[PDB]
């Protein structure tokens, strides 16, 4: 792909992580704490999974990002709207605000209802993420195979402001520690 120049720079909000989670001075990593973190609560963050909102919001253009997964057993990557729930439990699906694709018990998985096979050779160590606010289009590309297409999620109604989503995943394994980072431009 040639979407590299829309690169952009995504810093994490704080105020929306789970309360387990620890997000580097920088705003530019974020793992799964052993325990809370000593924060208050607050009507933004994710209860129940170990998720954190992006602080930009988007609602024209094109934008890119990379995302470092390195060494995680599970993670879910991608764009939702400004206002999905945050509180209990709910399904990663475009019904619900989210376009995501994730890793779970070493399959990969785009966050379609019901969710749809990835078919990955190389497993991904960074993930790049386009979106075409206009065209209604998100795209997931393998940056560790050369910038091969993973998934695009077309026909898009975000119906809404869009911000970067990202979730650690569980650490109940004990292999699933590793931070995700939001790779330099
Ligand atoms: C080890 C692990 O991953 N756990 C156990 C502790 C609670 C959970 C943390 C993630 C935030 C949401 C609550 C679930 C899951």
């Amino acid at each position: 792909h040639h979407h590299h120049h829309h690169m952009v720079h995504i810093t994490l909000d704080r105020n929306t992580a789970n309360s387990w989670l620890i997000i580097s001075k920088d705003r530019r990593q974020v793992r799964m704490g052993d325990t809370h973190q000593n924060v208050s609560d607050n009507k933004e963050r994710f209860s129940n999974y170990p998720m954190v909102l992006g602080a930009q919001r988007f609602s024209s253009g094109k934008m890119y990002w990379e995302v470092d997964v390195t060494q995680k057993e599970a993670w879910d990557l991608g764009v939702c709207r400004d206002s999905v729930q945050r509180k209990g439990q709910f399904s990663l699906s475009p019904e619900n605000g989210f376009w995501t694709i994730w890793l779970w018990q070493d399959s990969y998985e785009a966050g379609t209802s019901p969710q749809t096979t990835l078919h990955i050779q190389v497993p991904p160590c960074q993930i790049g993420i386009f979106v075409d606010y206009e065209a209604g289009v998100v795209s997931f590309y393998n940056i560790t195979d050369h910038g091969s297409l993973i998934y695009t999620f077309s026909e898009c109604v975000f119906a809404g402001p869009l911000r970067p989503f990202f979730n650690v995943g569980f650490n109940y394994s004990g292999g699933n520690a590793a931070p995700l980072k939001l790779c330099p431009l």
